[PDB]
């Protein structure tokens, strides 16, 4: 019922781009973009959760060619139209630092496409990816810990979820769970997708809960920056509570160590009640319930 390896590497499928939008908004850091694909002429199928390889252009310094890079799947199965015939990215440039050779080093993958233009064809495999599936169970809790473009799963749960032409294309799920994402960006204009989370919670106010950790705006008690893990441990007693229901799914995607200090504020809270955090999460992620991509 998952689709896998419908294209791979040898023979990868060639779809076209049909749009490039911008994310982050004027006063924002950083450049992220929302690609969409074609996917007519080729049998790509996919669900929530998923990712896709892109493979850029060129060789790298050894003269080999560019290898594929993997992206978290930004729309549902239907894609953003809900037409089943594209597929789209939330891919940010990556570029760093003068102890790197040079000044400014620029990614190779995340570069070539947030500068992609429309009508370019681009190397497409997958789907890859059953760590980030979503329950058909539509009374399941889903909380949502992202940093960054760890939103892109999170927006095809919340699409499928709260979506108006979703919901009449899916007569199958009709979520009446609830929903809470715990998003942490660096400033308000890095808030992808701020205007449609922000209309979610206006229309579903008792299904989804919207909590922001922005850095450069809100201090911690201590004094320092607003990340993701100091919101956690503002709310670790309730996220506990709510991950002791047997219908409760959490997700945790971004960048690579975000996992370390939500485990330290869900530990301190688990141990209130006499239970060892890590030993819960390991039957946790046995049963299914606990999902993480961190990259
Ligand atoms: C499952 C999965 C899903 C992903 N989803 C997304 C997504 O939705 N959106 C998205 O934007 N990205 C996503 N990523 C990351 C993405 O695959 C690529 O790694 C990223 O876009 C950078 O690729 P590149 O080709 O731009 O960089 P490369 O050109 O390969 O540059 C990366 C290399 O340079 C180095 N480097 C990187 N950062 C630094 C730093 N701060 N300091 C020093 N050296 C550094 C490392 O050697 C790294 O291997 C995902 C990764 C995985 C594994």
């Amino acid at each position: 019922d998952v689709p896998v390896n419908l294209y791979r590497p040898n023979a990868p499928f060639i779809g076209k781009v049909i749009s490039n939008e911008p994310l982050v908004k004027e006063g924002g850091i950083g450049i992220v973009q929302h690609i969409k694909f074609d996917l007519t002429g080729g049998n790509l199928k996919y669900i929530e959760g998923q990712s896709i390889g892109i493979i850029p252009p060129g060789v790298d310094k050894n003269g080999k060619p560019e290898r594929l890079r993997l992206y978290s799947i930004a729309s549902t199965r239907h894609g953003d139209d809900v037409d089943d015939k594209t597929i789209s990215l939330c891919v940010r440039q990556l570029e760093y630092k003068h102890p790197e050779s040079g000044e400014t080093v620029y990614g190779v993958c995340s570069t070539y496409l947030t500068h992609i233009e429309p009508g370019s064809e681009v190397k497409i495999t997958g789907p890859v990816g059953k760590e980030m599936l979503l329950p058909d169970d539509p009374e399941a809790n889903v909380i949502m810990l992202a940093t960054g473009t760890g939103i892109a799963p999170m927006r095809t749960y919340l699409w499928r979820m709260f979506k108006d032409a979703e919901r009449a294309a899916n007569p199958e799920y009709q979520f009446k769970g609830f929903s809470w994402l715990v998003f942490g960006v660096p400033t308000t204009p890095n808030i992808l997708y701020k205007e449609e989370l922000e209309e979610i919670q206006q229309k579903y106010p008792d299904n989804f809960r919207l909590t922001y950790a922005i850095s450069r705006e809100q201090k911690n008690p201590q004094g320092g920056r607003m990340y993701i893990q100091d919101r956690v441990a503002e709310h670790a007693d309730q996220l506990w509570q709510l991950i002791k229901n047997q219908k409760t799914h959490t997700y945790i995607c971004g960048l690579r160590g975000m996992e370390e200090g939500i485990d330290a504020a869900l530990s301190a809270a688990a141990a209130k009640e006499g239970v060892t955090w890590s030993d819960y999460q390991k039957d946790l992620k046995k049963a299914g319930r606990w999902h993480v991509e961190t990259y």
